[PDB]
């Protein structure tokens, strides 16, 4: 057409593909924090220099709070550029707290490396600095998480041995971020609304084993529900005796998570060095551990890591003493207890084992003691009978290891005969089997904080939380019936946290030919994913049903100070195709407040800027277009021109000359004579977002409803979180827009959409979200 | 591990035919620069924070806290890798003129196809300042200052961006615009030689192969004269000796250019009659031109403007023309004895209108068959409502520019028509016809004024001797081509030859951007819609001693003369295009690496790219090459055992043993207990030649040159070697051995395959390998 702007010949289906699939890459940012500005300057050239890095450098030459709101400004345009972004910070913590510096990296779905503390020629500081040269445009530091699991291991792309390659499962990894993510945003949940500690418990609806360890990194106990809980065919009064069949200290962390769900207070015996537990967040526990390598060292150093209450003894556990009052088991008097018993001995092992076995017969018959679970290591080459035996498992990581695992159970077996002949063809066949096979029997353990029932059916009282997505939204549920459900939790003030395909995203995506329909088929709402049945539900039903759909990096970044979770490298297309959603009453009572974490920045302008560059339109000349979609709205609403004169500015879309009025289902739009008209920019950016990443806009629209006037900041927040927001002399986060500013940019946001993206936009995703808006801003 | 899907870095799913598309199509994005000059650093990093905050601009300040050299090495460094980013990129200069200048400056800013303003010594509040200052955020990511030249005449119109009246959009004519801005660069180019080579003025002189009406403007905006060469005439169809009489049928200046920049042509000195106020010719560089100028409104203040602004030399006459002085002792037409002249007439009257153009012509016809001076061409207005017979008149024209005026332009030659008369019914009847027809046939008329400097011939047969300056692309048999490009470069001359390049144009047909319906090809023969033509490669045109040169190269390295227009958009179909340059000129000037004439601009932002797309990190890329070396090495049963493959930065391998490996240009020798560390300049290069021109050869010639250090050239500002190590002799540091160069030509295209996932043109790489095999030869 040989004009500019041109979106008619550069905005077509693949250019759409295009941007879906500039969208794995929309996570670039680091987050590098040191005290030494000069060492920052050298990194910052040879990494800008040798890979085209944009760098910053937050040095302490400009007021933090406009230094943040310069960097990120610019930032958060640059998102989907495909080119790494480093931020360096140099000014001193007392300048920016690392929560609040962590807390903005992860905002910016960024990886976050904090080493202020480090001295100039530390070894660790410059190796890290170092690695940003190696590895751009990639880094080894997980995005928005301190650590990572999966199986890249970024060593490898330096070896000429492993061909200069690794490995790389962005979508699986994803995956494992987001059950990491929605457990530390529980987390953060239960921190905020003061819930007692042994009350942090969350239900899991359908089995999905990694929540056993992220829920133990996050300090809260997961139960699973499951609808029917298959036999798992072997003896014992729940077929547990001998059932049909990354972390470096994973078998030790299995069987730890696992039993830690059981119970607030632990008697560990072996305890030493129990290394892996350092990793876990355990205020709330208490940890009776024997072992006599245990020194004080060990001892504090095990209570400040986790943060439980630890007594270590240094002594070997009294199997003898058939006594409450022995081996200190006095502290447990009247509460519950378990027990992880990691002892074992070279010789006469066979003995060791009965007397222990003797003893655990005991001790699960306590008065005084309500003991919920023990585990002892298992090896018998003779027959022998058990009393109180739950379970007797093969080890889900033990490889090829010839010991199983025997759990203690008030309600297990009252007695059974364990013939060694059978345990030992057992093991002959777990110790063949594939190391997956043998990984996926932990389900076997689980089973045991599995509770049978309908989660549609469960009861909400007390704030109860909850993560629920597969389980609940698959064609089994009607879609009424899971509605209910959920609006019923958010009634109860329930924590009930949803995710679900996002019907109008996946339809959109295979319309521009993204997704085959040989993957991912669909009926209206109706889903099949190739390599079983799901409803997708859209943004407008969930708020009818009182929820407000919440981003995966909001929720991370919200739960910042509480996260312990792990990071990822990559975006993936396939989860960006599910919506997470948490209840109404909780954004109304603790999000109406936009700082950072809660803020859209991260998506308001990368695509927009995206587009612009693409389509040639000037920065002016797109809000002339905005005053033309105005005006042309303004016209088909037959509202006479003489009333209003378009502008077209960023800060003025139009002046109003008379008064006039538009009809409007949510109270008609009032414009008073002599009054400048500016409509909300970011309404119409994150419908276009929405169309191909989860949206923040219901979130956001919640906020801009609060902001029609200025609103005091919340006090016990550090104020550098609201950098990206005006604040008034008085300390407030000043007003955004008035209504009629917000739902004339609603009324536009077809046109809108329509013109970015050459008419190939979705109406679908327009029409959910202007639904949601309007019931937002309902009258 | 044996699934690549599921492997980083990843070109078997992230590069495709379509990702190959997509990378064309980012290369018309592929001149993001601003270079902004200003004096007040306050102001720099105001207008810096609000582009880069509202748009995404990346932003450098060169403000003299870090020594020049360094900070342009670490800023242009950085933007060489940022160029196929697709987002707008500013460096503000705020050191004075003495710390980098002007023409420094300018230089460092065309290399990398980038906008230039000068403004420095301009005050805090000037306007103009704060206008272009504001234009940055108003425009972003778009600017309108053209790049790689100061002037742009073109639809597009940024003003009519920020219009509600225009529906906020302007015309952009990508091709049309960027053609024009090349036959502007190639002018330029011709400028730049007859400068270096000392051609005394009145030789500079280039020949224009085949009819290109531009040139004319663009050769009188350089100081420099074009006549065109024709194989055939078409009759003109008029009355007179050549048929010149009545024949048969965005600058604001252009209705007076059109005619003044011929004139100039035909003399390099001017009696300009009616003179002031002669605008227009601002624009132009006419040093070694005289302009005898007669007109009243004439002051010396006008004068001395008018020889400022052209270095033209100036002399103004207050008065009026004595048209009835019949001597050549009168008008001043002393100092014009024993000269060529010729004479621009613009004097009108609306009283005794016919009566005064009486009294002239009869004076033109005295001046014209002169004896002590010799007349070449003298032009005037013609409006004759009755009959007049005139002498010594080769044409009577049109003015092409001439929207419906009723006067038309006489032209006196001492080879016109002896005696004609000239009846009013007839000049009537042919301006009502001229007035009937649309203006963009009306200005072709430009036609029969460019006859007079055209030559008929074969262009192929021209003398060639006194290093002769020739633009030549299509109006230039591929054989018989490259036999005269051959025999041009053996005679020193400076034949600047352009043609489709076969093997990019056949990769852009098989990836599928270039459809069959717009271009046709088999083998190397080209149809365009519809006209055909060759493509050449560049080992063809290296055999017939040619140096491919970028247009990029060629304004950069001209920058110091150039005056004609910039671009805003790439062009695909330009960059089907390459430009070629005679060798023994390569050899003599060009071999000492200067931002001018480095491939900086192209080295790295094809690798970032593709880096970013597949996950290829900085170090992984050279243990990649490495490893490319090792399977190289093998493939020639080369033992294992005699080397070791590092795969790093700065070394790729370490050699054992002695060894040998066979070469066309070798053996390539290998000595026990030393460091090999390839050209890497070489595979990048091999990639961005599959999309662009490429400065491929011109580097190739430049790295045989530098085995050892080599002495700075005395006479070049120091700043432009910014981007090479230089020794503190003062000298640039060598770069690669002989075998480090054609051992990288040897893996070039495995390492192809590699980054294009096998969706490389082995033909591409095949003719540059060719080429640098024979720039090695032995």
């Amino acid at each position: 057409d040989y004009c500019i702007p041109n979106f008619s010949q550069t905005v077509n289906e693949r250019t759409i593909i295009d941007i879906f699939t500039i969208c794995r890459y929309r996570s670039p940012l680091v987050v590098f924090c040191l005290s030494h500005n000069e060492l920052a300057k050298k990194y910052a050239q040879d990494v800008s220099m040798s890979s085209g890095t944009h760098v910053h450098i937050i040095d302490g030459s400009v007021e933090i709070t406009v230094s943040l709101y310069r960097t990120f400004r610019t930032i958060a345009t640059q998102l989907l550029g495909r080119m790494q972004i480093v931020v360096f910070v140099t000014v001193d913590k007392s300048v920016v707290s690392t929560q609040v510096m962590k807390s903005i990296a992860w905002a910016f779905r960024g990886s976050f490396v904090e080493l202020r503390n480090q001295s100039v020629d530390s070894s660790t500081l410059v190796s890290k600095l170092e690695n940003l040269v190696s590895f751009a445009p990639l880094y080894n530091v997980p995005k928005c998480g301190p650590d990572y699991y999966g199986p890249t291991v970024y060593s490898e792309l330096l070896s000429l041995a492993t061909n200069a390659r690794t490995h790389w499962y962005a979508t699986i990894d994803y995956s494992m971020f987001t059950r990491s993510v929605l457990t530390g945003f529980v987390a953060k949940y239960f921190n905020e609304e003061a819930v007692p500690i042994d009350k942090r418990i969350v239900s899991i609806v359908g089995y999905n084993p990694p929540y056993v360890w992220t829920c133990l990194r996050h300090g809260i106990r997961p139960t699973y529900i499951e609808k029917s809980l298959p036999n798992p065919g072997g003896k014992g009064p729940f077929g547990l005796i001998l059932p049909v069949i990354h972390n470096p200290q994973i078998k030790l962390l299995c069987l730890d998570t696992f039993m830690l769900s059981t119970s607030m207070n632990i008697l560990y015996i072996g305890a030493y060095p129990a290394t892996h537990l350092l990793s876990l967040q355990l205020n709330g526990w208490t940890i009776l551990a024997f072992d006599p390598k245990i020194t004080s060292d060990w001892t504090d150093a095990m209570a400040k890591a986790t943060g439980a209450k630890v007594i270590g003894v240094s002594k070997e556990f009294d199997f003898k003493s058939f006594s409450v009052q022995a081996n200190q088991l006095n502290m447990f008097q009247n509460s519950k207890l378990s027990v992880i018993d990691d002892t074992w001995v070279e010789t006469d092992y066979e003995k060791f084992q009965s007397e222990k076995q003797a003893y655990f017969e005991w001790l699960i018959d306590r008065t005084s003691i309500d003991v919920r679970l023990i585990s002892m290591k298992w090896n018998r080459s003779k027959d022998t009978s058990v009393s109180h035996l739950l379970a007797l498992l093969p080890q889900p990581y033990g490889a090829s290891i010839r010991e199983m695992r025997a759990f203690f159970h008030k309600k297990g077996a009252s007695d059974i005969k364990i013939l060694a002949a059978e345990t030992e063809k057992y093991m002959d066949d777990f110790t063949a089997m594939s190391v997956s096979d043998q990984i996926n029997t932990q389900k076997f353990m689980h089973c045991m904080i599995t509770t049978v029932g309908d989660a549609l059916k469960m009861d909400l009282d007390g704030g109860r939380a909850v993560i629920a997505s597969y389980s609940l939204s698959n064609s089994s549920n009607s879609k009424e019936r899971v509605l209910k459900f959920l609006s019923d939790a958010n009634k109860a003030k329930a924590m009930v946290v949803f995710g679900a395909p996002n019907t109008h995203r996946l339809a959109y995506a295979k319309k521009v030919g993204l997704v085959l329909d040989s993957a991912i088929k669909m009926s209206k709402d109706l889903i099949t994913f190739s390599n079983w049945r799901d409803y997708g539900y859209s943004q407008s039903e969930l708020y009818d049903a009182g929820y407000v759909e919440i981003t995966i990096d909001q929720m991370v970044a919200y739960s910042s100070d509480v996260y312990n979770g792990v990071g990822y490298f990559a975006n993936s297309t396939y989860n960006d195709l599910f919506s997470w959603y948490i209840p109404k009453w909780y954004v109304h009572k603790r999000m109406l407040m936009q700082d950072i974490r809660l803020s859209p920045a991260a998506l308001v302008k990368c695509f927009t800027t995206l587009i612009r560059n693409i389509c040639y339109v000037p920065h002016e000349t797109y809000y002339r277009f905005r005053g033309i979609l105005v005006d042309k709205y303004l016209r088909s609403k037959n509202v006479d021109p003489s009333q209003y004169s378009i502008v077209g500015s960023g800060s003025k879309t139009f002046t109003v000359l008379s008064h006039f009025e538009v009809p409007h289902e949510c109270g008609p739009l009032v414009f008073e004579a002599s009054t400048d008209v500016n409509i909300s920019g970011h309404l119409l950016s994150l419908a276009i977002a929405a169309h191909f990443v989860a949206s923040p806009m219901i979130l956001w629209a919640e906020q801009m409803k609060y902001m029609a006037v200025d609103r005091m900041l919340p006090p016990n927040l550090d104020k550098s979180l609201f950098f990206d927001n005006k604040v008034t002399p008085s300390g407030a986060l000043q007003r955004w827009h008035s209504r009629e500013e917000v739902l004339l940019a609603a009324e536009i946001c077809e046109s809108y959409a329509a013109m970015m993206l050459n008419n190939k936009h979705s109406p679908d995703i327009i029409g959910t979200l202007k639904s949601a808006i309007n019931l937002v801003f309902k009258i």
